[PDB]
């Protein structure tokens, strides 16, 4: 199956949420598992007191827990079972306040309490393919005025990529303010042509990740000795 | 006065809150105005509905706004006032799972949801001294297999320093999680040497804070 996560607080205006429907649409298509699982914390944020509560429980004989801990880990353990129950990941996080979604953050933040994610341990998700879909308002690359300003991009594939050893694939649509702040007006067209062509790597992706369980199986190479 | 914000989590634990505390000594102790307003997001988070409802707000028409919305507004409105209001800031948030304090994303995402604090807008807070106070369990050192790896650090800066633009002084606290992880036995002297060092940090900031 795939899971999906929405961070996205903009609802229909969502360049995220149009770019991963499009990763969605190919998934659908060519996937021997059509089916998809998804949560969207931008509608439904993850509340801002359980993960204190979960880092407490997180060392007490269970026995000796409150309430609000137990409720607290149990939530962390149903949101692993999400992503341990997935073949592959379609992970929409936008840049906000040049730095990370406040709910990926809360939602991450909470999953690293559940014993199978703790440090040390192996990550049960290693080798799996995610595409992460992030867009900006303005333009971030080298030589831009805003180059190191996307403290977000960093993190999250440390934490996919590092961490949880996903195979990442990334889909950035820079320029999504152009037409909305007039100080962007000069990027109207490299804008839009940026926007047609993240559009189809985005349907490239969902293609990608659906045929990934066939690309392994056809994989021969394995690095033994000779 | 002096406003103070805590994000920390581990309570009697927290490295953060004790080390803000030795730059609140120095403010009360040898400052004029030496009154201090304080939140602590770590005992108190903002809610996690509210940045959307604010933002949201922004497209309805105010006569017809949702009280949610409306509300949402004028917490971050009383948020602003806070920092408006304050000669010095002291801002105390730790590095937690590689990335920024979820407690203190929301409250700088809803700060910037005011009018004030908007884009093309002047700092309202250009000039003011600011002490940060953050703290890692590792050592995230140039020359180190953690190098590049608290992707916290630049971002405050990049809003306190770069958006806000206060004079930022940041005292920063390394290996808190030796003692506590028995693999990092192999620092237990170093760890409290760098303990020793940033609690003077601390206090350093403080008399220059007061001053
Ligand atoms: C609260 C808020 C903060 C934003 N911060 C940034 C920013 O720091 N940098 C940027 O390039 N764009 C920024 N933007 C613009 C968004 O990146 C852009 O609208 C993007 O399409 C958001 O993804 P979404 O539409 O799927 O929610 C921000 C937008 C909002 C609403
Ligand atoms: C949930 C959680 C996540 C943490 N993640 C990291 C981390 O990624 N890197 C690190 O060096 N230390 C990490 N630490 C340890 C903290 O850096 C250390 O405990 C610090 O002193 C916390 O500040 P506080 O005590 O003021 O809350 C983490 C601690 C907790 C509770």
């Amino acid at each position: 199956s795939l899971f999906r996560l929405d961070t996205s607080i903009l609802g229909t205006r969502s360049s995220t949420i149009a770019l991963a429907d499009l990763v969605e649409r190919e998934w659908r298509a060519t996937a021997p598992d059509p089916s998809v699982v998804r949560r969207h914390l931008g509608e439904d944020p993850l509340p801002a007191t359980v993960w204190a509560a979960a880092v407490a429980a997180q060392f007490v004989p269970p026995a000796r827990r409150a309430p609000e801990e137990r409720e607290a880990l149990s939530l962390a353990a149903a949101l692993v079972d999400e992503l341990v129950a997935a073949e592959a990941l379609l992970l929409a996080a936008p840049l906000y306040n040049f730095g990370v979604s406040q709910h990926l953050k809360t939602w991450v933040d909470l999953l690293l309490t559940d014993p199978r994610m703790a440090a040390g341990t192996e990550s049960p998700l290693a080798g799996r393919p995610a595409v992460l879909v992030t867009a900006r308002g303005g333009a971030y690359g080298p030589g831009t005025p805003r180059e190191g300003w996307d403290h977000a991009i960093g993190w999250m594939r440390r934490i996919f990529g590092d961490v949880w050893k996903l195979e990442l694939t990334v889909v950035e649509r820079e320029l999504t303010l152009v037409g909305i702040d007039p100080a962007l007006d000069r990027f109207k067209e490299l804008a839009e042509r940026v926007r047609v062509t993240t559009e189809e790597q985005a349907r490239a992706a969902g293609r990608r990740l659906a045929a990934r369980e066939g690309a392994f199986l056809a994989l021969e190479h394995h690095h033994h000795h000779h």
